[PDB]
């Protein structure tokens, strides 16, 4: 029993983190096989990164894997990341993939400074393509990931913090999540919404854990629910979301539309001072998979 | 910016987790140098563990470090843990200590099943010596730890789940946290209280992150505050707690007793639908050190 914000074990990723310095700029890099990936921000001083990279030599890049220096033998830019070929393949390279996630999905973040991992925590990609992370100066290049069996699916590299305190980054192919750019502008996060399918998954988690006070005998229609969800700034719930919640509906014996009626009531009346799984608000950063994995 | 429940990187501990089987009972063990530590529960079938262990041979213990079997060459019981001497020292042994923590302190938990790490999350030792963990069948032997520089301070080994869904375990010397025993009784968690110094540290974290709506011009006395804290089931705040909060008080320019007046108001009036650091309730599982580490 119990339900916590649970991250994946970070060992396999810790073995891949390195430090990258170019000029007076230092940040984190990801060392997989004979390639080090890092944000192209490291060559900064409306910049034109194509020019900046042409004006650079392999010897301008100091790559340090702990107490060992790696020799850069080739550099190239892939969108907003840099690929630095090095003369040494990482002996700790796990089986891995580069995957881009969808809004509503979760991933574990290994916050790193000067190539040294500092902490690990769970994050969700918000509907507005930001993440509510925890990052200080020097965290550029920290990566987010999931694990399936033995394979590390990298999905996020950290770049910048937006004015509202939220964070923006790219996939490992260097393509930004959301309408953000790696330069100094007035860019701000767009209006966010609540991830409805996740709130429902979390309600199932509560039931599985013996928290049932919010349940009711009623059942609603998918239409009538979405009419209420939109009013409260919730994402629309689709039939695919219902099918995805299938396994949890079976384990608990509560039909999805039955749970949706409980959610509707919670939106319209609040919690009346009660809590669900130790929370006084509806949590939406647990996916259906996250619940099954932990329950 | 940002504030998350952040665990320590688990790599150094992942390399120490093994599987231990005796009879049809399998659970997790901690392999450090040439010793494997695990709960004495593994020799179970008001048991008398001294008898049970006398009736066992080194060959009755199957220890598997991944795909490699370890040969047990000696066994002994230290309170509620077992020490299984093996013919092979763990080459991945980090610098480590066995430390017992105080109620109110936090630690990272690496939940493990069949010797395989599954997830990592942050926990606090409650005033009643339970932890609100996330553990399923097979999690016996999962460990909690902190990291200081390169040294892993192990502080918890998981044993059992209590009726209310909370968890009880021991330090690595086999001594239980709280008045719990490793046998089947009606034992239940005692009444819990809120960790006041932690709530204050978390309020400082909010201020450091730009959440200031709860602040007020007032300041209270340590006496007058504790009179209110006791009413709301909060731990007493001591002058040592005030001194510990010193660094955060300096960084923010808010005297501790000034923050205590904000806390008093929050207890007496609630949050009026607002949130602090994304929470609608007063969070008490962040220590002052946790805040400094992350802010
Ligand atoms: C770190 O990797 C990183 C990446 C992108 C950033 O974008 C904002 C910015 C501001 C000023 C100059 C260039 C880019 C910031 C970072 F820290
Ligand atoms: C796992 O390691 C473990 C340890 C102690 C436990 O105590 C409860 C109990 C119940 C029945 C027989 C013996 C002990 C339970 C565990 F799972
Ligand atoms: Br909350
Ligand atoms: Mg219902
Ligand atoms: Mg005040």
């Amino acid at each position: 029993s119990g339900f916590r914000k649970m991250a994946f074990p970070s060992g396999k990723v810790e073995g891949c983190m390195v430090q990258v310095t170019c000029g007076t700029t230092t940040l984190n890099g990801l060392w997989l096989d004979d390639v080090v990936y890092c944000p192209r921000h490291v060559i900064c001083t409306n910049p034109n990164y194509e020019d900046l990279l042409i004006r650079k030599s392999n010897h301008n890049f100091l790559v340090q894997a702990g107490n060992v220096q790696l020799r850069v033998i080739g550099h190239s830019m892939q969108n907003c990341v840099l690929k630095l070929k090095v003369d040494t393949a990482n002996p700790k390279t796990p089986k891995y993939k580069f995957v881009r996630i969808q809004p509503g999905q979760t991933f574990s973040v290994l916050a790193c400074y000067n190539g040294s991992p500092s902490g690990v925590y769970q994050c969700a990609m918000r509907p507005n393509f930001t993440i509510k992370g925890s990052f200080l100066n020097g965290s550029c290049g920290s990566v987010g990931f999931n694990i399936d069996y033995d394979c590390v699916s990298f999905c996020y590299m950290h770049h910048m913090e937006l004015p509202t305190g939220v964070h923006a980054g790219t996939d490992l192919e260097g393509n930004f999540y959301g309408p953000f750019v790696d330069r100094q502008t007035a860019q701000a996060a767009g209006t966010d919404t609540t991830i409805t399918v996740n709130v429902l998954a979390w309600l199932y988690a509560a039931v599985i854990n013996g928290d049932r006070w919010f349940l009711n005998r009623f059942t609603t229609t998918l239409n009538d629910f979405n009419l209420v969800a939109m009013k409260y700034n919730y994402e629309p719930l689709t039939q695919d979301h219902v099918d995805i919640l299938g396994p949890l509906s079976a384990q608990t014996g509560i039909a999805v539309l039955d749970m949706c009626a409980s959610l509707k009531e919670l939106l319209q009346n609040g919690m009346n001072g009660r809590t669900i799984l130790g929370s006084a608000l509806l949590e939406d950063e647990f996916t259906p998979f996250d619940v099954v994995r932990q329950c």
